């Protein structure tokens, strides 16, 4: 019953191979998507290093230039790009064709990412730094790396909106298993906590009855107990708030997907829904308040290796290994019908309508 309506809208936005990208460069080491505004690809054509910027508002006109960099990340919003070569980092203003700032690190930066409109996080083998793109400031060390992530491939770093909670995520091969290792750091406490996790995100959520938003930490893991997802408030509730009761739910994997595991998460600011993507190209939806699983489906035939928030729909946008650029968001008009008649969870249907963010 109601087999035809879905709680999500799937969209294809682009096929990068149709825009002249070599499929060999459609991967984590050469293609970045730091927000839904831009895709940046490093390509070696003949002997020439080139960097291609796809403006998602004008994608059929990619800009391609000879630029030598080990890594290239567009600003989430501005026409500004961070470039790295060896231990030397530069931030460049594209629109004004001008160098903004440069810095030479002592240690190699193995992973970097824009964490805000104006700040780029730098991960080295032993520490994490934040670097403002503005003014004269140098990178500032935020914390030292926990031994539990030693030797990991770093896969993500992110913060809460207030930049008081910092999360570093790595994976390692333990025999034939991919084991996720996170470090959660409290700026104010100066304390780290090691956490077995594969994908996470922070979120701000206003509980019924509270005047102030709660800062939530959501992570998903496939460990020895199977797939689990946790939704936890970090630190102490804002003055006047009740605390958010911790939620813990299973994360399902079908029998034919024993080697699947979580790889990405984004949280809808408008809908209070967690989007979880797996290595095999499945998407899951969970309610942020309860952890309730809303929907699961395989949405991509290829691994989706990078994601970002999709701002226009308060959804998730990603790029798969073949170059499909795809998004998923809540279908606002069919979500409650689906919850009512397919999930048959009227409490969730009621709570979503009472939030009234549809
Ligand atoms: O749009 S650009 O400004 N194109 C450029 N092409 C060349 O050749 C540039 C050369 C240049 C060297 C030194 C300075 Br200072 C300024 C520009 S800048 C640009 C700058 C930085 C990174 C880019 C990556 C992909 C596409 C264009 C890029």
């Amino acid at each position: 019953f109601m087999a035809q309506i879905l709680p999500i809208r799937f969209q294809e936005h682009l096929q990068l191979q149709n825009l002249g990208i070599n499929p060999a460069n459609i991967g984590f080491s050469t293609l970045t998507m730091e927000s839904d505004k831009f895709i940046c690809i490093r390509e070696k054509v003949g002997e020439q290093a080139q960097v291609v910027i796809i403006d998602m508002n004008d994608p059929s006109n990619p800009i391609r230039r000879p630029i030598s960099a080990d890594s290239a990340i567009m600003n989430p919003a501005s026409k500004v790009i961070a470039l790295k070569a060896g231990k030397t980092l530069q931030i460049f203003n594209i629109e004004m064709k001008s160098k903004m700032k440069a810095h030479t690190m002592t240690d190699d930066v193995t992973f970097w990412k824009w964490i805000s409109l104006n700040t780029v996080a730098l991960v080295t083998d032993n520490a994490v730094y934040h670097w403002s793109m503005e003014g004269e400031s140098q990178p500032v060390k935020m914390f030292d790396r926990h031994s539990s992530l030693a030797g990991c491939q770093i896969i993500n770093y992110r913060t809460d909106a207030k930049q008081k909670w910092l999360l570093l995520t790595g994976i390692s091969a333990q025999q034939n298993r991919v084991v996720g290792a996170m470090q959660l750091y409290s700026v104010d406490r100066k304390v780290s906590q090691p956490i077995e996790g594969h994908a996470a995100s922070f979120a701000q959520f206003k509980m019924e009855g509270n005047a102030e938003e709660s800062t939530l930490f959501c992570f998903a893991v496939r460990g020895q107990a199977g797939g689990k997802l946790h939704i936890i408030e970090v630190g102490t509730p804002p003055t006047g708030n009740q605390p958010f009761p911790k939620k813990a739910v299973d994360v399902f994997f079908p029998p034919e997907a024993q080697n699947d595991f979580p790889v990405a998460m984004q949280i809808s600011e408008k809908h209070d829904v967690v989007f979880l993507i797996t290595k095999y190209g499945y998407i899951h939806l969970y309610d942020l308040e309860t952890g309730t699983c809303i929907y699961m489906n395989r949405i991509s035939g290829e691994t989706i290796f990078v994601t970002a928030p999709h701002e226009a729909t308060a959804g998730i946008i990603g790029v798969n290994r073949k170059g499909q650029v795809l998004s998923v968001c809540v279908e606002e008009e069919n979500i409650i019908p689906y919850i009512t008649n397919v999930l048959q969870n009227p409490d969730l249907a009621l709570r979503m309508a009472v939030r009234n963010n549809l």
